[PDB]
């Protein structure tokens, strides 16, 4: 099958809602190595996190039932085991995504916007490995999270306007991980404020028929930064 | 495995929604040789009808993509190839379940309840096939539909009183497949009238631990009488 043949495979998958399908014909499509369109991106994203977003959810319905369990029938040990299955499964989906990300994504982007994009992926799909992460692993998990995340940060504030919808909201994201996984409020504070402000400083240069693009993210870390100094 | 151990397995795959886990612990425990209980033997129906149900559904999402015009050589070719897929899938599903079926279930029933059940089933999974059949393959797979149902039919006449959902449920599958795969708007009629009225000429037979089931599935025969007609 080629890439056409591929593309088109993956959205008959989508409408069939078979994402698994889905997944491995743009996992496919991807290695062919070239630069994927908007259509493509679009496809491969959705595709994984609805493959990726199943066994969340089956996670989440066992951790949920493994702890209303009385803990020494034996059925608590399948819900242990069967969770642990449900792990392997997330952490090889998840693998195959970063893999994809390293290899091929990350290093042909071209433009600043799916670098950006593919960055933000990575940073993602590591909190997905550290939500079912062990112990000494999970510390791993989050930094290689951060990291992705801080990479995708730069080249936003290095290639993007302060105004920038993608820079918005990877601020937003970003200074929410501080916040919510990082432990840092304040750090998450100065991330949030700086981003507002700066695009604050630029309202000057935004049409007056489409300046929401940028006002209602803007919004948002407003809303976080008087959130969560309120605490 | 214990069977209480891939019962359980189920029913956790079950609360997961992965319906295919939950087919094949049902498949390892209808393996094991022995008659299944009430509540092994609805979670084995749940399973594949969940399996069975979503090729299906897919099958028909894509004959229906596959219906709109397409100028493009390539894209019709894999909609033909996806479908061919899915009907693979589809037809291996079921011979699974034709299989256990066969070789364990129907052979080991030694109720009638249940042998109706298993019969109803043979018919349910036969029709599924017949509606990816095609020409000699298609009149053996309906046919073989008919025999199954019917033969349940005739027990659940005999054996069960009107208003059991197992033969409210099978009267209800028969005369779907008497309207969907016959092409028999009068001989689906027939049955669903003469079960919904054997049903309601016998409210007595009615009990709590299954009223729920009962009226849920004769007002669906309702429904499909009125919708035939009109």
């Amino acid at each position: 099958m080629d890439k056409s043949e591929l593309v088109q495979k993956a959205k008959l998958a989508e409408q069939a809602e078979r994402y698994d399908d889905m997944a491995a014909a743009m996992k496919a499509v991807t290695e062919q190595g070239h630069e994927l369109s908007n259509e493509e991106r679009n496809l491969l994203s959705v595709a994984y996190k609805n493959v990726v977003g199943a066994r969340r959810s089956s996670w989440r319905v066992i951790s949920s039932i493994e702890q209303k369990t009385e803990r020494n029938e034996k059925k608590q040990q399948m819900g242990k085991e069967y969770r642990e299955k449900i792990e392997a499964e997330l952490q090889d989906i998840c693998n195959d995504v970063l893999e994809l990300l390293d290899k091929y994504l990350i290093p042909n982007a071209t433009q600043p916007e799916s670098k950006v994009f593919y960055l933000k992926m990575k940073g993602d799909y590591f909190r997905y490995l550290s939500e079912v992460a062990s112990g000494d692993n999970k510390q791993t998990t989050v930094s290689n999270s951060q990291q992705a995340y801080q990479e995708a940060f730069e080249i936003s504030k290095k290639e993007m306007q302060p105004t920038h919808p993608i820079r918005l909201g990877l601020a937003l994201n970003f200074s929410v991980f501080y916040y919510e996984i990082l432990n840092s409020p304040e750090k998450a504070c100065s991330l949030a404020k700086t981003a507002f402000d700066e695009a604050i400083a630029e309202l000057d240069t935004l049409n007056e028929e489409s300046y929401k693009d940028s006002t209602l993210i803007m919004q948002l870390l407003r809303d976080n930064l008087t959130l969560w100094t309120s605490e």
